[PDB]
């Protein structure tokens, strides 16, 4: 069968296994762990790998594995299952999911009139000591490099170091979500699924909240983009290429609008949870994946003081 390095959720990819395997017989091992973590140990292998395949909750991880040249490409049929806007360019990984940035806020601390107009104006110092993040997190350093691809290295830097000043530090985006819920801050810089997914089980993390979108092609209206690949050392290609077309074909996408996890879909004519504010009101930046800059995101943070 495959290996499949996996740093999507555990539940998620594994409702993919079910369907791909039932369907085509084709066993799939799940080695799950952290974008970052499972991206610079694909480096590390090499062509010497075990993996077959890689998914990412977010894409700077995918970028570092195709920077190190280890995809192979994608067959055409599959990367026609996802709009050219949800892909990169050179076609040697695929979009899967997406997730929008937010502005989690707490009404009893902030009134949405009081929210910012732009990611940008948190750096202000009206700002300092009001808002949160998790900046060791995968899902917030993709946000700076959407940020570092869309206003360049100076005028990221200087927010990042705003920032410093500014916000609050916590430990995952979840528990960003539960401070704002417990009104520690005003608010808070995550991805919009957090929410819905506390929501579907006790609420008792987000009842007191609620969701900001920025728009206007903001920073903060950033949609990033989970990937998938297939790795050109892998022994199992066929069986590979198959499952990234199954998860990026109809059936995977379904899978996406009916299970809990609340993460949009990428999929050509594939409909979302209806929950879900529709990705086309959301009024995205265009951020092309491939621009997408990990390291030099954790060396600005670093020189912030952030990390
Ligand atoms: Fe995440």
């Amino acid at each position: 069968g495959i290996v499949v390095y996996n740093a999507q959720h555990e539940n998620l990819v594994k409702s993919w296994v079910d369907g791909f395997t039932k369907e085509t017989g084709i066993k799939v091992t799940l080695r799950n762990g952290d974008d970052s973590e499972l991206g610079n140990q694909l480096v590390q292998e090499g062509s010497a790998s075990p993996a077959d395949v890689f998914l990412t909750e977010n894409s700077p991880s995918m970028v570092l594995v195709d920077n190190a040249k280890l995809f192979a490409p994608l067959d055409a049929a599959t990367l026609q299952q996802v709009p050219a806007q949800y892909r990169p360019q050179h076609g040697r990984w695929i979009g899967i999911a997406a997730r929008s940035t937010v502005f989690v806020y707490n009404p009893a601390k902030i009134s949405e009139a009081q929210l910012p107009h732009s990611l940008m104006d948190l750096a202000k110092p009206e700002w300092k000591g009001r808002w949160a993040a998790s900046p060791s997190g995968a899902d917030f350093q993709a946000i700076v490099s959407a940020m570092l691809a869309l206003k360049g290295e100076q005028a990221t830097l200087d927010w990042l170091k705003a920032m410093k000043t500014n916000f609050v530090a916590y430990k995952g985006n979840s528990t960003v979500m539960k401070a704002v819920n417990a009104g520690q801050i005003d608010g808070g810089v995550i991805y919009h699924y957090y929410r819905f997914v506390d929501q579907s089980k006790t609420g008792e993390n987000s009842k007191n909240t609620q969701l900001y979108y920025f728009k206007h092609q903001d920073p903060g209206a950033f949609v990033s983009i989970s990937g998938g690949g297939v790795l050109a050392s892998s022994k199992h290609k066929a069986q590979a290429q198959a499952f990234i077309k199954w998860i990026t074909g109809k059936q995977g996408q379904d899978a996406l609008r009916t299970n809990n996890a609340f993460e949009y879909a990428v999929g050509v004519d594939a409909a979302s949870n209806p929950k879900l504010t529709p990705l086309k009101d959301l009024d995205a930046p265009k951020v092309e994946p491939s621009s997408l800059n990990s390291k030099k995101v954790i060396e600005l943070m670093t020189q912030a003081g952030l990390l």
